[PDB]
């Protein structure tokens, strides 16, 4: 990771909080091309202090970001390590997160948006498997958009794909429930179990947002009652919108080697 200055950064409002971090827009200072000095927004993830013993997981699951380049991965430009604190500094995506866009923006949203942002999505996983890069986290919030539809220009959305935040390897094991149903059936029994496999689960449970207005599923299940969903083997409900329901389906296959690989996800994206 590139070392950036504390007294380069400027730390402004709340972006909300993840998995024992906290994060904020702010500002960069920095010599760019040509010598030319920037100010540059910025995003700023703060590992919490309680919980500095995460550190190493922290910057790990930032460094497979950075461990390939591509147009849907959301950019590292370093970390802060100065003093008490942890940081990661990363790209500001104007929109944010996709599932606060979908709640909102949910009336004037079609499927055509939807086939867009997912096949984005389904190209940048496809990426990460040809590569073979777990991801290990993927869910509508940490899809953010760069660009919003343009019917005008004929311009379709275009999404990012944020870092994964701490691993599910080393979480608390409440904290995996409550992350049912993005955690898969497997790494639920055995969190070890994280591979390729689980990326098809979480993308499946993925489009299950993208296709339900920024909705959770499963959120009126408290965590016992998603531990049994599992123990069940029940499958979500089809989303009002239905045209993924059988991809979604299919790929929340609890056989692991049974999920479909992106390539034919992408395929069946296409097909519609
Ligand atoms: O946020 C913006 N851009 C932006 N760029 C990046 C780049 C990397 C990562 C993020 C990012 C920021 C926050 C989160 C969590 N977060 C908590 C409250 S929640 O309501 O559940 C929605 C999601 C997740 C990802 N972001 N976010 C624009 C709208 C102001």
């Amino acid at each position: 990771f590139h070392k950036i200055r504390n007294e380069d950064l400027i730390f402004n409002e709340s972006l909300g909080q993840g998995t024992f971090t906290k994060i904020f827009k702010g500002v960069r200072r920095e010599v760019g091309d040509y010598g030319q000095l920037h100010e540059t927004e910025v995003l700023l993830k703060v590992l919490d202090k309680a919980h500095r013993n995460y550190s190493e997981s922290f910057f790990e699951a930032a460094s497979m970001m950075s461990k390939l380049s591509h147009k849907h991965l959301v950019l590292n430009y370093g970390v802060c390590v100065c003093g008490d604190e942890n940081i990661l500094v990363q790209e500001f995506v104007k929109f944010g997160s996709l599932d606060t866009y979908l709640k909102k923006n949910k009336n004037c949203i079609n499927i055509l948006w939807k086939l867009e942002v997912a096949k984005q999505l389904a190209a940048a996983m496809h990426f990460l498997e040809e590569n073979t890069l777990i991801h290990g986290n993927v869910c509508a919030k940490n899809i953010l958009l760069i660009r919003e539809e343009d019917r005008k220009t004929g311009n379709p959305p275009f999404i990012k794909l944020s870092d994964p935040g701490i691993s599910i390897t080393v979480l608390p094991k409440d904290i995996l429930q409550e992350r049912i149903p993005w955690v898969p059936p497997e790494c639920i029994e055995n969190p070890k179990n994280l591979n390729l496999a689980t990326d098809k689960w979480s993308f499946g449970t993925t489009l299950w947002e993208i296709c339900s207005g920024g909705d959770k599923p499963l959120s009126a299940l408290d965590s016992q009652r998603k531990l049994q969903f599992y123990e069940d083997r029940h499958q979500l409900p089809a989303p009002k919108a239905a045209e993924l329901a059988n991809l979604i389906n299919n790929c929340m296959d609890y056989e692991p080697d049974h999920r479909p690989s992106f390539r034919a996800i992408i395929r069946d994206l296409n097909s519609l």
